[PDB]
């Protein structure tokens, strides 16, 4: 009723495109969906079913969050089964794939029609990572608290538009980002998310410095050299991730600016997407001397 429903002849399954321990991920074409297009290329879901209470509580979350920078979700198909959700198509996949992907090895073959060969630029990153900022900027808005902002969380698309979600997916995929015991993104979460299991705004602000941190290195895994225990040690002792060699120190500042040990003390996202965006609209010879 308040989530968009789709007709399943509607909905022409192509191929799959990833699968996780809770569904399956399709590409498909999708008729008399937009009237700009009458037939368009999308990700469709598929539940693994209990469940369609999870299943139709996401479809009603989703279609409230929509935003030009949170991941777009048409609706449902719920005749018959298996029930499936409708997502825009994002062809460069999860952030975390991409910026491995344009490394500082890459060369001219890591080319292509959105972006140029070789490592992603100053001005590129800064991008990605204002776009993130302007997603957590409407969640906070709407007072939402993501609890599992990452790079594999954020979908890429066409032209370099980046959207946050929150794949279930991602606990298979980028299983190793986990610490199980329920998986908790512990190379993410702030000391007060480890030690009292308190999950705010600011605990999201922690994870997007965190996620400027994995942008600016093309996407290592925060604390990657540490197991699990070794990392909980390190967080909740003050420890804090060192400057990536392409971060200048600018950026460097605004990422500890999300990480003060009192989450009071935290800079507003508002505040951090304010200097990122600047930044990633500064002009060259701006850039060019930081
Ligand atoms: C090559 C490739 C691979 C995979 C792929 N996958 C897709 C969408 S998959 C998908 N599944 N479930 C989803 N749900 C979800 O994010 N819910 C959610 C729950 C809470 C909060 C929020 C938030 F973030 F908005 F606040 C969102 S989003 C599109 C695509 O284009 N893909 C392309």
């Amino acid at each position: 009723a308040c989530v968009h429903h789709i007709k399943r002849r509607d909905i022409v399954l192509k191929w799959e495109l990833g699968e996780g321990a809770f569904g399956k991920v399709f590409l498909a074409e999708c008729h008399n969906l937009l009237p700009e297009q009458d037939k368009m290329l999308v990700a469709v879901k598929a539940l693994k079913e209990s469940a369609r209470q999870d299943f139709q509580r996401e479809a009603e979350l989703l279609t409230m969050l929509q935003h030009q920078h949170i991941v777009r979700f048409f609706g449902v198909c719920t005749e018959g089964r298996p029930l499936l959700m409708v997502f825009e198509y994002m062809r460069h996949g999860d952030l975390n794939r991409f910026l491995r992907s344009h490394g500082p090895d890459a060369k001219l073959l890591a080319g292509g029609e959105d972006v140029a060969p070789g490592p992603l630029g100053l001005g590129q990153l800064l991008a990605v990572a204002s776009q993130v900022a302007a997603g957590m900027v409407y969640l906070a808005g709407l007072h939402f608290v993501h609890r599992d902002l990452a790079t594999r969380n954020c979908l890429v698309g066409q032209g370099l538009v980046v959207k946050i979600g929150d794949f279930g997916m991602s606990r298979d995929i980028y299983s190793t980002d986990y610490y199980r015991v329920t998986m908790l993104p512990i190379r993410w979460m702030p000391p007060e998310s480890i030690l009292y299991r308190k999950f705010t705004t600011e605990s999201d602000v922690w994870s997007f410095g965190v996620v400027l941190w994995e942008i600016f290195t093309y996407g290592k895994q925060p604390w990657y050299q540490l197991s699990n225990t070794e990392a909980i040690d390190c967080i909740t002792q003050g420890r804090e991730l060192e400057r990536p060699r392409a971060c200048p120190p600018e950026v460097y500042a605004i990422m500890r600016g999300c990480w003060q040990r009192e989450p009071q003390q935290r800079h507003s996202i508002k505040d951090v997407h304010a200097r990122l965006q600047a930044l990633a609209q500064a002009p060259p010879v701006y850039l060019d001397v930081l």
